[PDB]
Formats: structure tokens, C-alpha cells, sequence
RNA sequence: UUGAUGUCACGGAACAGGAACUUGAACAACAUCGUUAC
């Protein structure tokens, strides 16, 4: 019914990393989770303990993809 | 550990001001050590 393609991504330079905010400040009004949206994020399971791992939003990759698409569109007309 | 119809964060120089400085003839004469004797 679906079909699954993998993909895999490698970085040739030091990437940046936002701050760790909490599930309440996590909206349009708060000048910290935004300007921060552009950035991996850092997950830590059992909160109150600073103890995790990074990840990377696939929505970030998705609007990248978009752009590219837009850019890639109009030059074949 | 995201949610979708809308991310210019490669949109932003850790930058800007503060004398390791001040003072000094490579020169020269009087002793050191304690007890003996009635």
C-alpha cells in the first residue's frame, strides 16, 4: 500500500543547535521557540533530567524540499 | 521526536577604549675567640 524510500543526510559543517524549552512556551507568542525553528532540536526523555539526543524536524526537510522544487520548476519553464 | 496548503535565519562580524611602567655607581679595612690568677 506504501512504500518506504530511506534517505540519509551528512553535514560538511558544524550544524547549530537550539535550546530545550518546555511543552506550555511552545507557541506563536514566544520569541524563543521561534527563530529557533530553523535549528535541529534536542530531545530528552524523563524531562527534568538534561539527558537525550538530537533530532531533526522532517517538516524543516519538507519545506526545504519545496523550495527547491519552486527553484527547480522554472527553469524548464 | 514534527504534522502538512505558507520557515528569506547563508536575515545578524562578540565588536568597541587602556604605554609592563617607576626606583638602585658591581662597590668595599678593622679585628675574630674566650678566660687565667690570687
Amino acid at each position: 500500500m506504501t512504500t518506504t524510500m530511506k534517505i540519509s543526510i551528512e553535514f560538511l559543517e558544524p550544524f547549530r543547535m537550539t535550546k530545550w524549552q518546555e511543552s506550555t512556551r511552545r507557541n506563536k507568542n514566544n520569541k524563543e521557540f521561534v527563530r529557533g525553528q530553523a535549528f535541529a532540536r534536542w530531545h530528552r526523555n524523563k524531562k527534568d533530567n538534561t539527558k537525550g539526543r538530537p533530532y531533526i524536524t522532517g517538516t524543516l526537510l519538507r519545506s526545504a524540499v519545496i523550495r527547491s522544487a519552486e527553484n527547480l520548476l522554472t527553469l524548464s519553464d
